[PDB]
């Protein structure tokens, strides 16, 4: 797939708000992640035994863990399709030390999509969620073609 430069416009103008608040970005992501799917959370050995949300709330680990993932996603998404490079170290921990099946990957892009449209209704209607939508499943589409390079496709 390939999105128009008006479409990662629309991305990068939500994305320029996430970046306001990454750490906090981070925690509401992976707190809807883990309760919508809580098959989720055992893949993470760091986490595994956090009980409630309040629990979530307060891990200084799991806010750290949010900000790195949405630090190398954010690299990813400034690159506007060009990311090959950034893919392939992504790719090859995902699917052969962590086993992060596709599924996982559309949850959490489901997440990401529910956090950004709770706090930025003004900049995430209709077109642009559909813009960020494209933008997810473009990663997730060169990351599965990753995964079966390297084996897994899982
Ligand atoms: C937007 C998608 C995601 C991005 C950009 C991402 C990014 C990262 C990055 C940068 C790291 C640290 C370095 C590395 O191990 O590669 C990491 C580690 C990890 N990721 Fe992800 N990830 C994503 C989705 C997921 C999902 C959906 C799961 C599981 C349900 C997952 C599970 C893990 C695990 C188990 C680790 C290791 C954490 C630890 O150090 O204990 N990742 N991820």
């Amino acid at each position: 797939m390939v999105l128009s430069e008006g479409e990662w416009q629309l991305v990068l103008h939500v994305w320029a708000k996430v970046e306001a608040d990454v750490a906090g970005h981070g925690q509401d992501i992976f707190i809807r992640l883990f309760k919508s799917h809580p098959e989720t959370l055992e893949k993470f050995d760091r986490f595994k035994h956090l009980k409630t949300e309040a629990e979530m709330k307060a891990s200084e680990d799991l806010k750290k863990q949010g900000v790195t993932v949405l630090t190398a996603l954010g690299a990813i998404l400034k690159k506007k399709g060009h990311h090959e490079a950034e893919l392939k170290p992504l790719a090859q921990s995902h699917a052969t030390k962590h086993k992060i099946p596709i599924k996982y990957l559309e949850f959490i892009s489901e997440a990401i999509i529910h956090v950004l449209h709770s706090r930025h209704p003004g900049d995430f209607g209709a077109d642009a969620q559909g813009a960020m939508n494209k933008a997810l499943e473009l990663f997730r589409k060169d990351i599965a073609a990753k995964y079966k390079e390297l084996g897994y496709q899982g």
